[PDB]
């Protein structure tokens, strides 16, 4: 009937469903079959697909309505119309008081009168009320009008605006969908590689995608897997188009000098002082040979390029095949079903002919490609490597860990963190239990990092954060004495049993998920009212079928506390603090070392080799030299058990550095002059 | 074909590109090359250039087609037409209910029917949905009409109106282009010193620009560095003429 | 000629074409001798110049000098040290100015440039100079005095009103709620930052201060940044230790070390107060000498001794 407020403000997700524009969502059979039976309840009969942006909670309804027009839907409301009310178009609606609800009330009778057997997907459903956007119109219409709809927005906004009254939850039961794994994406990414390779015109052999979605495993969870794998893979298909088709520069820059000198012979045939004749012969015959050489490739390669446009069309040809039979039987009108399909699908097989030649043609221009220094013609063959650069270019340092594990941690952790001989070892020895798969228990890799009040407890947390996962933003650093006792300790909210992040603010509750592959740390052992201390226990070592609740977390955890003798002292002074059960249920409790000479001396090398980086990374190049005589003033002042080793940096500035750049601005040490610093009384410089 | 709804409301950038009126964009090879590959995606295939006012994010669309009309572009949609849709040009003459969308409705089929391989960089693209300027016509168009466009508005206008729903992000991924520094300006003012010495009739030895772009370093970073510096330098080359 | 593929006029036009370039050097030989020799002829008596086509480091300087600020003072400084100005303008805080001077030269010089900006815990008596040192240096570490956004932390005392001030959330920058910080991170690039009441921190802004001072989109679809110099304020090392431990009742011990040097302000004495008495009459002569009339002002110590003690 009328489709106006439908059509101009919402799009039918059954249009591309009967048609086939929308990419065929393959798996997800868990949520698809359910929402059918949810939308068929008496109570809680409007499913809400709450989840992250990319999990497929629009793809869910995209594959939901797909198989509704084709085959599978109960003859109770089968092969009907589902329209996606995209409210982003009503967000920016006309101007005055309301002027959105009056346009909304138009959608209402449209759906109430024009064939009531109609479903509605709605994107970012919370905004219709919570926002100015008011959706007060549900109360009779969800009862009297009996509309059928599916929401799609993160439950974080379900916890905000979808629980206002009884009509809110009693009419919408929430359908949880959170994240597919590296093996769940690849499985669902197997079926949608069909649609995403053709819009680009590329053929990947196998290993770009496994390199892709498993690189999308740990890094671009910032924009997590199911829409970052397809974002990433679009670029890997989009990488080669500008590569194979751009007629490689090895050819294109070669011909600009040729036409420079060759076409010059044309007009140079006019009578001038005949110092021109020599340039004719020199530009005729030196440019005549090079003519013969570029003539084969720029055609026979562009003949391979000719097959490329021919095959992309040769494939997009087959697109019309599947859309025909689906509608041939959709209405049950086989008057055109059989007669149209018989002719030839082997347009598929009428095209290998182009492939037989081109296959020998991709690498034979490479076969011909070698005469001098080594240029590379990238053709359509994007591979395990071809994806690695996109990670390398966009996300982080170039391919170092990508190609390391594809085709041991101790030496790296210790050439960066010099102390704690067995501690790094014990951490490494306990970390290989979890990430390898040897034994996977309920608890994450828990550590009670206890040591002297400073010099390395959180420091070992940084060195492994780069190597148990990658990012340094995956550490939320805190001190337990920021929220000393019960009240301010109850302010920090990590994971309440029923609600996660409802009302009160914590850097933990949803920040559990803000850093998935991450470390966690809190530094003040003595600040615990022994209830947060225990809800820690039931979250480390210890969900909705229809219970209507959610909670989870998994990462690595290292608890911090500001020759086993003093251990038992701590163990029993931690008996004066903790429960005996607690001290065994985390892990082998691990201990940090004190400050000595040999460890302090190499960190002096680590702060002058660092001060050389911030010297070498800028413009000027000034060479730095320091002997033991100046070193022994700060070396003893450096290891400071009463405060820590952070005073190394403070008095490095207050003693070392401020007497350094002064001589650059005074004129004693220039950029080519060497700076020596000796200590007799006040550690002054010299240049002997 | 017909150029009315195009020409009287928008300017085809790629005109001067063939000619050389548009000043040659020098560096920025990072942002120029990508939007090609962005506009070639399946998902997030319409670049939105969020950045600061003057640093050079229309040169980017100017140097894109430049090295496209001269030499370099894959044979997939090469040396085609990009037009600068100035929505300020749709403001005049539109008074009644709409009177803008009907002038939009003219731009739509003009680009969908007359040689579909056509891109449009659009200035302050946020205004077409954010502003009574409405670009609600996307929903069939970015899907059925499959247009090729590049937005330009400071991320303040992306954070306002370019995040309404998924079609905003799933079709527009934002291309950050922020600011070429004093040695990047000298680098970007290196390549654009050719064009700016003749319109004024001046010969600078070296030290006007390094003193200027490094004096606009700290003071006229107010409005921005490379376009208060290339403004400033137009004052210093225009200084001598009088 | 090659833009389509028809080279019917490509070469024929270019062959005899290019020599115009070399036709303009003949003219140049003369004109070069003509630009500054007309300058050579200009001198017989006093008072006059020739300005020719030669726009230069100076020729731009006036545009800076005329347009942007006071005339050419800092432009020609480096062309052919901070204490005397800072101290002849801000008379107290002997080592504080120095310690500020000693810690500021780490960043803007390039000797060592860490993730954190030149952070300062500007702490001193609750008044008489806390924000005062901030103005004199802002004019010399960068240029504008509008590059100072002043606020008070007890204007937004505790958590809720503290959550109103939005400085830099992890994903969105300045999206919905109003704060004088989020995009004001970018409003003042060459700038100072300061807030005076540390104790109004619920220890979440304090650490997102820390995690933003001490620490963006490849494909993550997110943005955040800020960088300037920062000076943090709090309303014979004895009482220092008191602070360092009374700051334990407030801050985290880690926090008190991640700011490079904690720096201290001095009290009010006679010699520091008496030169500021001279600095308010040397200004009152400026606002006397800057207008039309000329009235000379003289006051003895006896009148000064009423307000001198009432002054500090
Ligand atoms: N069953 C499925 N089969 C194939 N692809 C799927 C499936 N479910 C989800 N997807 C993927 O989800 C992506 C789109 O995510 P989207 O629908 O925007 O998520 P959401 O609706 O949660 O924001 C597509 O790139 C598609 O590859
Ligand atoms: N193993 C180590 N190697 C080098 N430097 C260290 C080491 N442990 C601590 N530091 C120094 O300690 C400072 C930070 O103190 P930290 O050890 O992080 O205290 P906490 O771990 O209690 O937060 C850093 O500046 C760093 O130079
Ligand atoms: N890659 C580049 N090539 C040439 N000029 C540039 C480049 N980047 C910045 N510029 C400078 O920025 C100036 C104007 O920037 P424009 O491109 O008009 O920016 P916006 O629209 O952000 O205001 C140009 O005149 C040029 O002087
Ligand atoms: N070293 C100084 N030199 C000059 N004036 C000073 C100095 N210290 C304090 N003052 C005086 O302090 C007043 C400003 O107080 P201020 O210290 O800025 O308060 P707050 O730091 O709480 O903002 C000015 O009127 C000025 O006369």
């Amino acid at each position: 009937q009328e489709n106006e407020n439908l059509s101009k403000f919402c799009i039918d997700m059954t249009a591309m469903a009967r048609e086939g524009k929308i990419d065929p969502v393959i798996g997800r059979e868990e949520e698809i079959r359910r929402v059918i039976r949810i939308l068929s309840r008496r109570t809680k009969n409007n499913p809400v697909l709450i989840g992250e942006p990319g999990v497929g909670k629009t793809t869910i309804v995209e594959g939901l309505a797909q198989r509704i027009v084709n085959a599978d839907v109960p003859d109770n409301l089968a092969a009907c119309k589902l329209l996606s009310l995209d409210v982003g178009a009503l967000v920016a609606g006309s101007k005055y008081r309301g002027e959105f609800e009056e346009r909304m009330k138009g959608v209402l009778k449209e759906i109430q009168e024009s064939k009531e057997t109609i479903i509605l997907f709605v994107d970012a459903i919370h905004l219709l009320m919570g926002a100015m956007d008011a959706a007060n119109l549900l109360k009779p219409m969800l009862a009297r009008g009996q509309l059928h709809c599916i929401g799609a927005t993160t439950l974080a906004e379900y916890r905000k605006y979808i629980e206002k009254d009884a009509a809110f939850e009693r009419r919408f039961q929430q359908v949880l969908v959170k994240e597919p794994s590296i093996s769940e994406t690849i499985s669902i990414l197997r079926g949608l590689k069909e649609k995403y390779e053709v819009h680009h015109g590329v053929n990947i052999a196998d290993a770009a995608i496994v390199a892709a979605a498993n690189l999308a495993a740990r890094y671009l969870t910032s924009r997590r897997l199911p829409d970052s794998a397809v974002d990433l893979i679009d670029e890997a298909a989009a990488a080669v188009r500008v590569a194979r088709e751009s007629q490689p520069e090895i050819i294109d820059s070669l011909e600009r000098r040729l036409r420079q000198l060759k076409i010059e012979i044309h007009a140079l045939s006019r009578e001038k002082d005949e110092a021109s004749k020599a340039r004719l012969a020199q530009a005729k015959q030196d440019a005549q040979n090079v003519e013969e050489e570029l003539r084969p490739l720029r055609e026979k390669y562009e003949r391979e390029r000719q097959r490329g446009k021919a095959i992309q069309e040769a494939k997009m040809k087959l697109e019309a095949l599947r859309v025909k039979a689906e509608d041939a039987s959709r209405m049950g009108d086989h008057s055109r079903a059989a007669d149209l399909q018989y002719y030839a699908i082997p347009e598929q097989e009428a095209i290998i002919k182009r492939l037989e030649a081109e296959k020998a043609a991709a690498d034979a221009a490479l076969n011909a490609n070698g005469a001098d220094v080594g240029g590379s013609m990238i053709t359509d063959v994007v591979g395990p490597d071809q994806i690695n650069e996109i990670v390398a270019r966009w996300t982080g340092i170039p391919v170092t860990r990508l190609k390391t594990s594809e085709k041991h941690m101790e030496q790296a952790l210790s050439k960066i963190v010099v102390g704690q001989k067995e501690a790094v070892q014990s951490v490494s020895n306990a970390i290989r239990l979890q990430r390898s798969g040897l034994s996977n228990p309920n608890q994450p890799p828990s550590f009670l990092f206890c040591g002297p009040s400073g010099t390395g407890k959180t420091l070992l947390t940084k060195a492994l954060a780069e190597f148990l996962f990658d990012d340094p933003k995956s550490m939320i650093r805190f001190d337990m004495s920021e929220y000393q006792e019960r009240h301010s300790l109850s302010r920090m909210i990590g994971a309440p049993p029923g609600y996660v992040g409802h009302d009160a603010g914590g850097q933990l509750t949803e920040a559990l998920r803000r850093r998935p592959f991450s470390i966690l740390l809190f530094d003040a052992v003595e600040k615990a009212a022994k209830e947060v201390l225990t809800v820690l226990l039931q979250l480390m070592d210890d969900t909705d079928g229809q219970g209507r609740v959610v909670d989870a977390k998994n990462c690595i955890v290292v608890m911090t506390s500001n020759d086993p003798t003093t251990r038992e002292l701590v163990m029993n002074t931690l008996r004066n603090y903790f429960l005996p059960e607690f001290l065994n249920r985390i892990s082998s409790v691990v201990i940090f070392n004190r400050l000595t000479r040999r460890e302090i001396r190499k960190i002096v090398d680590l702060r002058i080799a660092e001060i050389q980086k911030r010297l070498t990374d800028n413009d000027r190049n000034v060479i730095i030299k320091v002997s033991e005589e100046a070193k022994d003033k700060l070396g003893a002042q450096g290891y400071s058990p009463v405060y820590g080793a952070r005073p190394l940096q403070r008095l490095l500035e207050k003693e070392v550095l401020n007497r350094l750049a002064i001589l650059i601005l005074r004129g004693q040490i220039r950029e080519g002059e060497v700076a020596h610093v000796e200590l007799v009384d006040g550690k002054v410089q010299v240049l002997p």
